[PDB]
DNA sequence: CTGCAGGGTTTTTGTACAGCCAGACAGTGGAGTACTACCACTGTGTAAGACAGGCCAGATC
């Protein structure tokens, strides 16, 4: 049952899903493990998502936040 | 049918080579950090009813 298991267990769970996406990053897109894999969330997901996909999958490396500049939390305390 | 027992199945759980990055450690000098205490003072308490005295007004002989 898939909750909480160790790494090397999914490790053969997945060793053809992660060769055959490295051969299609190495074929098509170079090979870069880390846009590929942030990408698969993104269609995976969306087919039904309810609207936090978007937010958790934003939550990137990019944005960022720590927190709002201190002016807007002003502007809501008051 | 039950019970246990060699082994099978597939799957886990871990140790094994071997190279290598990410973050903690020490420190510092102090800063600005962040979290606490101290200080007087607030709000929600919220209406009729019982009893004693004085007196007056209407009924009776």
């Amino acid at each position: 049952h898939l909750l909480s298991l160790t790494r090397r267990a999914q490790k053969h769970r997945l060793r053809d899903l992660k060769n055959q996406v490295k051969t299609f990053a190495e074929k098509e897109e170079g090979g870069d493990v880390k846009s590929v894999c942030l990408t698969l969330f993104l269609l995976a997901l969306r087919a039904g998502n309810e609207h936090k996909q978007a937010d958790e999958l934003e939550a990137m490396m990019q944005g960022r936040g720590f927190g709002l500049h201190p002016a807007v939390c002003l502007a809501i305390r008051v």
